[PDB]
């Protein structure tokens, strides 16, 4: 079984290739990690398994969802440590994903009622909505096109957050540069309409993610930094003329950062919008570990690793309804269906840790 052939990811010896994709669950009440999170990850932690946490705020402006966790305050760090310990107790590797939603926010999630920051002033279209604290759907407001100096301050938030993540005990961090959020708002030419050093040409559009990746590498080391991107996705009006070209531009800058740093990154993570060729082109271009995600199943994951299309495969949806997805895949057991209705609720058990095992 290819998915169970050991894999060496930096200084981490993984026992299998089943990775936990980052998934927002809104159980971190008031943005503070809760005991529920400890059980949730513990139930699904496995010896030599790699897990990626839900997106975590890097500033009081990095939120666009309700009750999402953070790593910018000493309180949050204290609670994450308790969670990290339970995950390590079971022998799993866990990376903390730093998440800034950019323009994908709302006044209710912006301290002082200020508009969410982004690369452009164009708001996400009406066909997309945001989850409000009371469960209703809200309209995305007009964002503010940040100045060159604030980009440096956002980058600083990633750096400080990565350091905070290490203080909490995480084995590393993952940069959330996909699904139309802040970093993706700079990468996609359908959004980035800047006329300065960060807009226009692909090289300019990729500058932001480059500075962010460089900042975290200089804080905790490239071996403990993963990068997630999505060259072709329509989420929150994040489109690009040539998705492949954009993906290859990011990959090219990641390979260069590794050469200049003298160490490879932890991995490259690309989510699919499920041609096949888009994924294979980046994997062949990236000099390092490649993780694939999006619409993968037990059979589809095995084929990707056996054919050399990816080194690790992360599962999202199937790891919500299947706490023991790793074991199930090993035995080819039936997989449980998920109830989307409880994806973003606040119940510490119902739809979170109540899913039956084998
Ligand atoms: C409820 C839910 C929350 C998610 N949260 C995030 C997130 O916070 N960050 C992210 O990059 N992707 C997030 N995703 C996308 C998943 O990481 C993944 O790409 C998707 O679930 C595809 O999984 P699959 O391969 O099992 O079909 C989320 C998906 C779901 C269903």
């Amino acid at each position: 079984n290819p998915l169970f052939s050991p894999y060496k990811m930096g200084k981490f010896n993984l026992s299998h290739r089943v990775v936990l994709a980052p998934m927002t669950r809104c159980r971190a009440l008031n943005n503070i990690p809760q005991a529920a999170l400890g059980e949730y990850y513990e139930q699904r932690a496995t010896a030599g398994g790699f897990l990626i946490t839900e997106g975590t705020m890097i500033s009081p402006t990095s939120a666009g969802f309700p009750h999402v966790p953070g790593i910018f305050t000493k309180e949050q760090v204290r609670e994450w440590k308790k969670i990290v310990d339970v995950v390590h107790a079971k022998g799993a590797v866990i990376f903390c994903q730093l998440w800034h939603v950019g323009r994908a926010s709302h006044e209710v999630y912006q301290p002082a009622g200020a508009a969410p920051i982004s690369s452009t002033e164009k708001p996400i279209s009406n066909r997309w909505r945001i989850l409000m604290p009371d469960g209703t759907h809200g309209i995305y407001p007009k964002p503010r096109a940040i100045g060159t100096y604030e980009i440096s301050q956002v980058v600083e938030d990633y750096r400080r957050s990565a350091l905070n993540a290490i203080e909490a005990g995480f084995d590393g961090i993952e940069i959330h540069g996909a699904h139309g959020y802040l970093i993706d708002q700079f990468l996609k030419d359908g959004i980035n309409d800047r006329t300065d050093e960060y807009g226009g040409s692909l090289a300019n559009r990729c500058k932001f993610i480059t500075q962010v990746v460089q900042a975290v590498v200089s804080a905790i080391g490239a071996d403990r930094v993963g990068v997630r991107v999505s060259p072709a996705i329509d989420h929150l009006d994040a489109m690009d003329s040539n998705p492949l070209s954009l993906g290859l531009a990011v990959v090219e800058r990641l390979n260069k950062i590794q050469l200049h740093s003298g160490s490879k990154l932890a991995y490259l993570h690309v989510t699919q919008p499920d041609e096949a060729r888009l994924m294979r082109t980046l994997r062949n271009a990236y000099q390092g570990t490649f993780i694939c995600s999006g619409g993968y199943t037990r059979e589809l994951g095995i084929e990707a690793v056996a054919q050399g299309d990816a080194d690790l495969v992360s599962y999202g949806r199937l790891f919500i309804s299947n706490p023991d997805l790793v074991m199930r895949i090993k035995l080819n057991a039936p997989l449980n269906k998920y109830n989307r209705k409880t994806f973003y609720t606040q119940d510490p058990v119902v739809g979170y840790t109540d899913y039956p095992f084998l």
